[PDB]
């Protein structure tokens, strides 16, 4: 059996206030000797808009520096060992603006225990949604990916790692399958409405059909994206603010027959986590009885 | 602006002339509740002991079939009224197959018409081949042989129909194939397992729905099966020991909207056939699909 931690929090758009929780929790982790520790989608900052996501992404280099240093720390600390996947986002690069992409990148960063970055991947599927019952569209703000991401050997097993709105497209998930991953992780920023209504069945669905442990780390509650410096220097009527969003949480762990084994507390209001631990025989036992990638019509898909 | 679906849930046993009557009665009843297309679960023929059985019993099947095509025109014509037939038989291998040394059978999923033309019949790709947790080991590639090709979709009275069959629920590749082709209305005619079942049956059936942004119909085999032939156990001296045989279906047949809302379910107090019906809504559907493009966002640069 090995730990697993999953962290949900409620992002603002503070980076100096969001990286006090992101390592308040880690040492929560640490201290419950959790292995690796799964944090939410945009973790870094959620924004009021694409104008306003460019200005503070500009800030996340720091932010992730900073972070690495506090891992290290909180490891030779705590004396114990741990890794941690959080979703950031990232400024476009010099090349980038050169060729007139000055969108931000919504990137999963996997950061070992001695703070090396060992994986940045940058989303594939873009949030572009009549949100039923705001018309969202995250490609005004930010750029997508160009490559799947490779499969991480972490202290837990086989991680494929996949962001928010990639859960929906069952080929990913299944692909990741096929490169030999083990454990799923959807780190998110669901919707209400959305949330009420897919996200428990899209987490047991990737878990169920790829035969995987999947981590589902959530935003939740009401964020206050408020930001005065930039509402400021921007020279913004308050008719034009939108600084209220509200994500569904509701973070789990499942198994790999869609068993949900570890799950947020829905009484408790702040960033919380969950622990659960793993268990390999199961998995290999799942896969022994039904063995579903030995059975695929390659041939015809 | 909607069109009725009707979704069978039955009982099959090995006695094909009983099962055939209790298939008439369903068809019956859907056309007199005004459904346009009436969908039945996977072996809605007969299901068998053993493999040998099967095969016994796959002979008996194209009869059946034109039985059952007769039986639709009849209806049919007594009704004033049309309606379509979605059903799950066996049919026995064919000369070519039986030159290659494959004697198995054919689990295949008919759709007839109200003139009792036969217009597809898919041959089901994945095999449910299994060691069921706390249950039997399950080999269905030791009676039937898997399917070659991917089911056209049908332009069915209730619109696009992509068609799988039980175990191909398991793999989304499939049902995404099918969305891609152009399908609105997937169906899943199964012989599903109690202890898979009750894990998955609801899960995959929602999940293949809103993966697909598709209607989604579920006509299952519930209840315990009389797979008893006493002619062919008399032929295949079969001792009465050897005579046990054990099947049970989950049923729970339904029908999932493209959201992931179960808008009919069976009724639980009855292990005996039944029918379902739903209004099928082609603007909620499409208006689904605009919201959240799916299909307008996938990444086949990376995937393919
Ligand atoms: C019994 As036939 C040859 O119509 O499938
Ligand atoms: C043919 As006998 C009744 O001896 O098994």
């Amino acid at each position: 059996l090995k730990r697993v931690a999953v962290a949900q929090l409620c992002s603002s758009a503070d980076l100096t206030k969001n990286l006090k929780v992101v390592k308040e929790l880690i040492s929560e982790a640490i201290q419950k000797k959790a292995d690796v520790v799964f944090l939410p989608e945009a973790s870094d900052y959620l924004s009021q808009n694409p104008l306003h996501s460019r200005y503070l992404a500009q800030k996340s280099p720091k932010f992730i520096r900073q972070l690495q240093s506090s891992i290290t720390d909180l490891v030779r600390d705590n004396s114990r060992n741990i890794d941690v996947s959080i979703g950031v986002h990232l400024p476009p690069s010099e090349q980038d603006l050169l060729e007139g992409n000055d969108r931000v990148r919504n990137v999963l960063l996997y950061i070992d225990h001695e703070g090396k970055i060992l994986q940045e991947y940058q989303k594939l599927h873009l949030f572009d949604v009549d949100v039923p019952n705001p018309i969202l569209k995250e490609s005004k703000s930010v750029q997508p990916g160009k490559a799947i991401p490779d499969i991480i050997e972490s202290p837990l097993g086989k991680l494929g790692s996949a962001i928010c709105y990639d859960i929906r497209f069952p080929e990913f998930s299944l692909k990741l399958r096929s490169m030999g991953a083990e454990i799923l992780c959807f780190p998110s920023a669901f919707t209400i409405k959305t949330g009420e209504a897919h996200w428990e069945l899209l987490g047991r669905a990737r878990a169920v059909d790829t035969q995987c442990y999947v981590l589902m780390p959530g935003q939740v509650g009401m964020h206050d994206l408020s930001d005065p410096e930039w509402e400021k220097q921007s020279h913004m009527s308050a008719l034009e603010k939108s600084s209220r969003r509200e994500s569904w949480g509701h973070s789990m762990v499942i198994d790999p027959w869609g068993k949900i084994i570890a799950h947020a507390d829905p009484s408790t209001v702040g960033p919380q986590l969950i622990l659960a631990d793993l268990d390999r025989e199961l998995l290999q036992e799942i896969r022994n009885k039904m063995p579903l990638w030995n059975q695929r019509r390659d041939d015809l898909f």
